[PDB]
């Protein structure tokens, strides 16, 4: 699934993960650590919104 950072537009794609910041491809958004943040703007997980209806 993909989740967008409502502040900057960054897209956390679960299939891509976030390797540079310790997240391997395939990591679900809910499993990301509670203090993981958007690699672009630094927003907390609370500011992301899943891209699903
Ligand atoms: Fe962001």
């Amino acid at each position: 699934a993909k989740w967008v950072c409502k502040i900057c537009g960054y897209i956390y794609d679960e299939d891509a993960g976030d390797p540079d910041n310790g997240i391997s491809p395939g990591t679900k958004f809910e499993e990301l650590p509670d203090d993981w943040v958007c690699p672009i703007c630094g927003a907390p997980k609370s500011e992301f919104e899943k891209l699903e209806d």
